[PDB]
């Protein structure tokens, strides 16, 4: 069974950048529902597959991608944030960002733009392209996960579903983006980088 | 020149079903943004058209559908709600709902399902299929408008973007859908329905 | 584990409406590859499932829908054609078609239009809407199958991938559509329809 | 008003790699239809735009992208081929390919894989990313054009619609991909590349 991961910090730990009510709902209600529905969905697919019921498998794909995507994406996101975060990364990851995007600040502008550019629900990502051996920014719709739908290894995700910011920032998504840099866990992003 | 239409009522007219903060933000910020981006996008398209720049015409399509669709969808949505709304339609529209969906309550179950079923942002619609001469439910992603993308004539729209309910109902989209039945402007939906039969 | 069905007729049986070469390639090569890749993908998806590898499950979805759908769609399509086909259906099916589309000619017009209307590869379908209790026309892209992606029960499918007609009709998909009416197996479409009720 | 560009060579100029029948049909009928439908759609769009009819504009988007894209893609494609082509590109373009893909052969493997991997109709592209200042491989579905939908500047396109190869190669798209390398117009790809610096 899939389980809702524990957060690495308390619901209020990312204040004032992301408030406690957003965090609490996001984790204990939103992501919990993805986990719960992915478990059901995986079970039904196992049944369909055992019968070679191809129609049923195909019909189940939206719930698997959405709930499974949601689980993947939110599990990464929590590890990407920290009450002890913010600042800039160091070492090879910082040099990679400079190599690939010109500078840390240009990188932030491009990931901000990809994140602000999502029309509707979705995610902005910093990923690693294994075949090209460099960093790459991508946007993903709804809960479509980065690696599963594009092959890029996720390093840093920014959730731009309205539930992730509306209570606090209302429709002003760029304000949310500006604030989240203050809580990025660059230590985590660097581990993800070094692992691929 | 497209313009932001005034609401037919004050921001707090739909309380307690849809609160005044949702309404004020929804209209004065969200829809407002779509109107201006629509106008600007249209003017960019006229420039691209005049030069036969097909690449630029295609690059502008996401903004035109998103902002155009948003203007269309929200313009209908406000007219679909009323402080004097709720209850059931009468006449031909109710008999069509019965013939097409079995009963009013079954219709509600089916538009609720369509609306709850949207994964991500989008809209639940009751539409009219002009070719088949009957009612039809459909869901649309993001701001993709009903008639522009499916051919169905919009009768009643239910906005299920999180901005439409999160401040009040948080993740619980079904509680928002339960509530909104209390403020549907069946007079407007009936007007839209009869225009299909004129 | 899935396998390639035999055609109900010989490769040349639908001449002159759909030539022999088109049929032979379409069944022995195209559909065969969907079956083979379907088995391969199901086998990968069970390993992924067993390990809770959700990323791998999602990465396999395009192949499962494409090859899965291909096997589903082609399998129905062969049974929907016949050398003894054509004309128009009878009884309850014909009554529904008049009821839902006006008349048989209007129906043909509508399914033709939906088929001609696919931009790129895909299929036009006459289906049954179980919830509404009536016939419904839909188009599906690529190999996306009708029931698995829309819930409609397939009754008659028209393949408008270029491999289904190009050898013979080149780009003129309307000529193909006109011709295929001559080989529609209405006894099969009827059977599929009665089974929905 | 858009027009069908003449080919830079005769219809049998790319024999035996792409046969004359495919070329003639592809240019004189398939591309010509996109030209016509683009003109019509543009004029309908201008009428819609002049009336403030946003529903009408949005309903025309699929025909504009499909036919407009089809015009863009095929116009590039004819210029990307040559009877005097093949081999490896001369100049900076090869050095860029080696930098971005390792070697020419790995580049051919990657564009081949992107092209073979299109499920249904579409295009494989070698593009240039202006933001990153390097080459990038991308696949596009149907006639969605590279620049208009991804921002990448097209350098080399490989049409993998079935009309582009079925008459000759039947379902064996990889055979077509192998053959087309013999007729790439590197002089034209290089012109498009230098235009990106
Ligand atoms: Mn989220
Ligand atoms: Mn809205
Ligand atoms: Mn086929
Ligand atoms: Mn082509």
């Amino acid at each position: 069974k899939h389980s809702l991961p524990d957060l690495p910090y308390d619901y209020g730990a990312l204040e004032p950048h992301i408030n406690a009510q957003i965090m609490q709902l996001h984790h204990s209600k939103h992501h919990a529902a993805y986990v719960n529905n992915l478990n059901v969905t995986e079970e039904k697919y196992q049944e369909a597959l055992a019968k070679g019921d191809v129609t049923a498998q195909i019909a189940l794909q939206p719930a698997l991608k959405f709930n499974g995507g949601g689980h993947i994406n939110h599990s990464i996101f929590w590890t990407n944030l920290s009450p002890n975060g913010g600042g800039e990364p160091k070492g090879e990851l910082l040099e990679a960002i400079k190599r690939d995007f010109g500078s840390f600040d240009k990188f932030k502008e491009k990931l901000t733009a990809a994140s602000v550019g999502v029309q509707g629900s979705g995610w902005g990502w910093l990923g690693f392209n294994k075949e090209r051996g460099h960093l790459q920014i991508a946007a993903c719709p709804n809960q479509d996960p980065l690696q599963g739908t594009t092959g890029l290894i996720p390093l840093l995700g920014i959730d731009v579903w309205e539930h992730a910011y509306f209570l606090q920032y209302k429709n002003v998504r760029p304000d949310y983006l500006k604030a989240i840099w203050n809580v990025i866990n660059w230590e985590n992003v660097t581990e993800r980088y070094m692992a691929c």
